[PDB]
């Protein structure tokens, strides 16, 4: 908690953070539709697939923001969706990975994003929400504070990113509006504020320039504690060739890495990227967390 080295340490970088540094404020490494690294079959892949390691290795590399799309089945379980594609990986495999992983690195915190991506199974018994809340949110590493939540208050336990209607259990970041495909800004509770920038399916010129554009927000806005910057580098379009996210991917990162590199902001929001590897050249992840040396 006090050489800036510890930054380099990806499965514990989280350590030299002050306690009292509210998440927001903390630049942090994610990963889009996270569960779609088992999608092996060539056509399944060039259109829903956005990764290509598990949970673990994800986490292993910095990332401490996850991307859970579910879907609730017939056996009254959630399990992880890409549209109608049921993604063979389940809300329970993605828990208990998020356990292991914090109980050997009790420093870390995993923010979990859940969004209903397809509508229930005919033979449910219940809703999505009250499904979830019932049967998983109900488990102690899930934190049920509220607010502007703390890095302190955070460590060993699971933050929860609400992306779904209905909610009557207390416990993270609360549900706001969320338009389709584009940047928008709107409140999470009375001590915060939130800038998306979620512009899917647009043309690559216009997908740069608006990571870029909300980059920069968020770079001269560093010491805004109470607003929340979440930056989408993820771009999907027209598979079966080279559109595929992993295209689009394999530009994106190192251009998005040697642009935060070049700047040297001291912060740089909270940036969800597809294909986390260490194929590419600046690595993107490794520059965002970086980014948080003028916390240490």
């Amino acid at each position: 908690a006090s050489s800036v080295n510890e930054l380099e340490n990806w499965s514990k970088w989280m350590q030299p953070i002050p306690d009292s540094i509210p998440l927001a404020r903390i630049s942090i490494p994610g990963t889009h539709d996270s569960g779609t690294f088992k999608l092996q079959n060539p056509i399944k892949q060039v259109w829903g697939m956005t990764q290509e390691y598990d949970f673990r290795y994800q986490m292993d590399h910095g990332a401490r923001i996850f991307d859970i799309r579910g879907r609730l089945t017939d056996d009254n379980t959630i399990v992880l969706h890409h549209g109608p594609l049921y993604l063979y990986v389940t809300l329970h495999e993605f828990i208990n990975e998020a356990k292991q992983f914090l109980k050997d690195n009790p420093s870390e915190t995993i923010i979990m994003s859940l969004k209903k991506e397809y509508e229930d199974m005919k033979g449910a018994e219940d809703s999505f929400s009250s499904t979830f809340e019932k049967k998983y949110f109900v488990d102690p590493i899930f934190l049920k504070t509220e607010g502007n939540i703390k890095l302190g208050d955070a460590r060993g336990k699971i933050v929860l990113l609400k992306r779904y209607s209905g909610s009557n259990e207390p416990g993270g970041y609360n549900n706001f509006y969320w338009p389709d495909n584009e940047t928008f800004t709107t409140t999470v509770n009375q001590n915060a504020n939130v800038t998306v920038q979620d512009k899917y399916k647009v043309s690559y010129d216009e997908k740069v320039k608006s990571i870029k554009d909300t980059m920069d927000e968020t770079m001269n806005n560093s010491e805004d504690l109470n607003h929340l910057y979440i930056n989408f580098t993820s771009l999907s379009s027209g598979g079966t060739a080279w559109n595929s996210p992993y295209y689009y991917a394999s530009y994106i990162n190192p251009e998005i890495a040697n642009y935060i590199k070049q700047k040297n902001p001291a912060r740089v929001g909270w940036v969800i990227q597809s294909y986390i590897n260490e194929k590419w050249s600046p690595l993107l992840y490794q520059e965002v967390i970086r980014a948080n040396k003028s916390l240490i």
